[PDB]
């Protein structure tokens, strides 16, 4: 039983990757573009974008390991080892062709690691709505002169007692609401039905741990990224990011320069940081504009 | 009924101030020393500490407004609306002498705004372990390279939707334990024992939610310390902080030299936030010392 609805002409399938079963869907022809989702949520963030890129491109759309239907990594859960599992499933799909990257919130965190070690797979590269964890990670505030800041989560998430899983759970759908609005800045586009289908996958007990083993190997993904980021990213880079409440602003362009040689950047003022559905039509259409300025279907 | 066992020789009672019960425990003679405890307690953390300055000094250790066994404020959690019960409870105890001020965490939020308007009542002042509400609080960071932050809870507590009392309610005891030994450096002192008591008191529903409102009234008492704030204290002050895992180190002297013209701080070294409990030999010997520097009994 599927946990969302797949868009017509796509199917949902599963790959063995280093004996972990990896749940994705896919659609499309010509050159492979992979959209990787984050905290909260699923493959389904890119329901509305899958449909328009799937015109030009091959696309996957995997679930992040122990997200959505995809087994726990047998790893670890720190951005290098589960960057293995993604590159290696976009491999089995591009592996004569340089691929096409996009990814949101900790898709960001399980992506630059395979992004900066195998530069040649990449064509072209999106990461929207998250730092890539390093120490500017460190500056974000605890609190503000207007209540809850926008990364406390990251404490909450990754202290130890199993504290975040214990708190939240049997409360997993007042939760995800909860952090979901505090997020945006266009609420109005999570409807019941919305929020009970992400509610109801990362309730999955051991999706819930997974959601926040992510945030508990968030200090050594830091340790990694500060030798990986000795190289520079050579391919084109878009970054995009909120300019609304919940975003964030122009930190995501001012940290890309540091990492990527050839960046541009767009920040959405009026849209937060859940931009696939929160300003869906403007952030497919800088996306699909990018990614087409390259060779497709 | 008393939610903590009362020493030998002193007295459980209450006193209405304002329109509200609040409950302390009373002991000794001599000039009067108030005691105010911060987040997760009550009175009792003062409970060793109470008999040797009662030696000494009249002794009055209230739990705060909705906390413990005293009533909910009917004004606000404000630190000056707080601030207002304690110093008429004071009061009615020394009204023609000045008196001694003790306070830890959020104890010290919910009395300097008393402290800086009535310096002439105040003869001698002991800060420990929690910032002034100040501008600085805005600087703490939300995650830190060894993990969760000092004070990453200020925004989970003040986030609306009930968030933190949603979450914490029937988890009480488990939260407690988790929060007081993640600010602790010497953890054992923590026996089951005495969470089982904490997490008790904290659990009275009206506990739980006065506990988060003085979280949720924070950036107001911060906007009130900004006028008040302008005239330094003149009185003898003496800062103390854990140098331990959870302990403010440094900060809580140099913070006070913005606010005391007569300031002397020590940093307690394998001593975490919780300064009575985990270190009791050397802190209580430091109070001690300090306020019998004036007369006493």
């Amino acid at each position: 039983a599927e946990e969302f609805p797949v868009p017509n002409g796509f199917e949902s399938a599963y790959r063995e990757v280093d004996g972990v079963k990896l749940h994705y869907v896919k659609g499309g022809q010509g050159p492979l573009v992979m959209l990787v989702h984050g905290f909260g949520q699923t493959w389904y963030e890119w329901h509305q974008l899958m449909p328009e890129l799937a015109k030009r491109f091959t696309v996957i759309a995997p679930d992040l390991p122990g997200l959505g239907q995809s087994e726990p990594p047998k790893t670890g859960y720190s951005g290098e080892q589960v960057a293995v599992y993604l590159h290696k499933l976009a491999r089995q799909f591009s592996p004569d062709r340089p691929f096409d990257l996009v990814a949101h919130s900790i898709g960001i965190w399980n992506t630059y690691p395979m992004v900066v070690k195998n530069q040649a797979d990449i064509a072209r590269l999106v990461y929207m709505e998250a730092p890539i964890p390093d120490a500017r990670i460190y500056r974000f505030p605890a609190f503000t002169a207007q209540g809850e800041s926008l990364v406390w989560h990251f404490s909450f998430f990754a202290a130890d007692d199993r504290l975040a899983e214990t708190l939240i759970a049997g409360k997993e759908r007042f939760f995800l609401e909860h952090f979901i609005k505090s997020h945006a800045s266009n609420t109005e586009v999570f409807s019941e039905r919305l929020l009970d289908l992400y509610a109801r996958s990362y309730a999955k007990p051991h999706s819930l741990n997974a959601s926040f083993e992510y945030y508990r190997a968030l200090n050594e993904s830091v340790r990694q990224n500060a030798e990986l980021a000795k190289t520079r990213l050579q391919m084109p880079t878009m970054t995009l990011a909120g300019g609304g409440h919940g975003g964030m602003g122009t930190f995501q362009l001012e940290q890309m320069k540091a990492y990527a040689e050839d960046v541009e950047g767009h920040v959405l003022p009026g849209c937060g940081h859940w931009l696939p559905e929160e300003c869906a039509a403007p952030m497919n259409r800088l996306v699909i504009d990018f990614l087409s300025r390259g060779r497709h279907h």
